[PDB]
């Protein structure tokens, strides 16, 4: 990790012993109230409950306001989807999530529907705001209810917002005077919110430098790294959990067992079809309900694990298999009940070929016996009937995944979508 990053951390809020602590080395006081849900993946949840609050008292014995002339804030956030019957309140109602104010001066992070807002107030009461807005009209959003990485950088001249390491917003703040930035930091939802409103956050940090684009991309990569695969939302991928399947190479496509058949046909997602012309999305809770089974201390799926890919068909667990008789470059997968056959492969190795941050994984068929032989990767392909798109195994992907840079648009890139309280359709 670049010393430009490490040498300049003045607040580093991290999970420790069923608590959040400052690990910067400056010793800020952190009070987590009983309404904050914490987990050992460093995620914390702010709710509408009066006791859902974190109070951080910066160490004013060591931390001087002059340190915040150039400064940056980074965190990950997961902001739930609008309620389809609540779109007006979503669009209009601004709520604070993090507030650092002394005598009406300081900095604030707030949300209004689909925008995240950075506000600076100087000691004269002169305010300037910069914001990031993500679309609520995309077929498939990178942002709605999914973990993403925010970095805000400030110097005398500019306030910038980066999202997943890329610049999204930039305002001139030359006219903004002295900002008191060393006060108490309050993590708490504050505004005209529904009872059901919540925000997830992770890895909240403050740096007493203006982080470079280079520095921000490095933090994004380091904080993205895991030994475990992730789901579509960015949470750890789990065994024994029901998941819809998403194809990162054909985002509007889903798998359905073809009626009375043993193959998965690829169909096009339905779309939001109610009144509001403010919103558009493709349905996520569609197609077969899959479940990942261990082939042989936690239920987390790790890179290189051996798995069965199963799904529920008419009240019974079925399995995804690949025919051993496989002369062509691609072949439809065989969907059937759970049984052993010398005629098919059942064992999948779950892979991450991508070097760059991603929630996609890849699914490699192997022989039952612990062998280095690679059969093929699960993907999509058009087969002669006109041509029709099917759930397939492909030898073609074996060479494509070895190409640099890794192509995230390959049809062998899958994500697993569990039902989530932050996504109601
Ligand atoms: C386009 C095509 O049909 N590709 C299939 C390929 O067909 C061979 C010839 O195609 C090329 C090619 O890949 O483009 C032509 C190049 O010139 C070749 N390059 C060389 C030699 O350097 C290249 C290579 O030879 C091979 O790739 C091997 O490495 O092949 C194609 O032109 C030719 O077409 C014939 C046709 O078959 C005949 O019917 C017709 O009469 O004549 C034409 C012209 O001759 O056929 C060639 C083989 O006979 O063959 C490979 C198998 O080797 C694949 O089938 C390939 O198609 C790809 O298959 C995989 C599954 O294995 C997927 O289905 C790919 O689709 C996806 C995916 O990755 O899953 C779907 C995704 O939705 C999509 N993402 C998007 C749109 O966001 C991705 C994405 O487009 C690509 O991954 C690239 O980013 O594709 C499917 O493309």
């Amino acid at each position: 990790m670049n010393s430009e990053i490490l040498n300049n951390i003045i607040l580093n809020l991290r999970y420790r012993d069923n608590n959040l602590i400052d690990l910067s080395g400056y010793g800020a006081n952190v009070e987590v109230y009983d309404g904050v849900e914490l987990n050992d993946k460093n995620q914390f949840k702010l709710t509408s409950s009066t006791n859902s609050e974190i109070r951080v008292t910066q160490n004013q014995n060591i931390i001087f306001n002059s340190m915040f002339l150039d400064f940056s804030v980074s965190f990950w956030i997961r902001i739930p989807k609008y309620k389809n019957d609540g779109i007006q309140n979503y669009i209009h109602n601004e709520y604070t999530i993090i507030n650092c104010i002394k005598n009406n001066s300081g900095w604030k992070i707030s949300i209004r529907g689909n925008r995240i807002i950075w506000t600076l107030t100087d000691i004269n009461g002169k305010t300037k705001s910069v914001f990031f807005e993500y679309s609520i009209r995309e077929d498939i959003s990178d942002y709605i209810n999914r973990w993403f990485f925010v970095t805000i950088t400030n110097n005398s001249d500019n306030a910038k917002i980066y999202i997943n390491g890329k610049l999204e917003s930039n305002i001139d703040i030359k006219d903004i005077g002295e900002v008191i930035a060393n006060g108490e930091i309050i993590f708490k939802l504050d505004g005209d919110i529904d009872r059901t409103q919540f925000i997830w956050m992770k890895y909240f940090s403050i740096f007493n430098t203006e982080l470079s684009q280079s520095n921000i991309k490095e933090i994004y990569k380091i904080q993205s790294y895991s030994e475990y695969l992730k789901d579509f939302w960015g949470n750890p991928l789990m065994y024994n959990k029901e998941y819809y399947m998403f194809n990162a190479g054909n985002k509007n496509s889903y798998i359905k067992l073809k009626k009375d058949s043993s193959v998965g046909e690829i169909l096009t997602r339905s779309k939001y079809n109610q009144n509001s012309n403010y919103i558009n999305y493709r349905n996520l809770y569609i197609g077969e309900k899959f479940i990942i089974r261990r082939k042989s201390n936690d239920d987390i799926v790790r890179k290189e694990d051996y798995i069965y890919l199963d799904f529920f068909n008419s009240n019974r667990e079925w399995r995804v298999y690949a025919y051993k008789d496989f002369k062509e470059e691609e072949k439809k997968l065989f969907l059937a009940n759970i049984y052993d056959s010398n005629e098919f492969y059942k064992t999948i190795q779950i892979k991450e070929y991508d070097e760059q941050p991603t929630y996609s994984c890849q699914l490699l068929f192997k022989k039952d016996e612990e062998s280095t032989d690679e059969i093929g990767l699960i993907g999509i392909h058009r087969f002669y009937e006109d041509y029709k798109n099917y759930f397939c195994i492909s030898k073609w992907y074996l060479k494509e995944v070895k190409r640099k840079p890794y192509n995230p648009n390959l049809g062998c890139n899958w994500q697993f979508i569990p039902k989530d309280e932050g996504w109601i359709e």
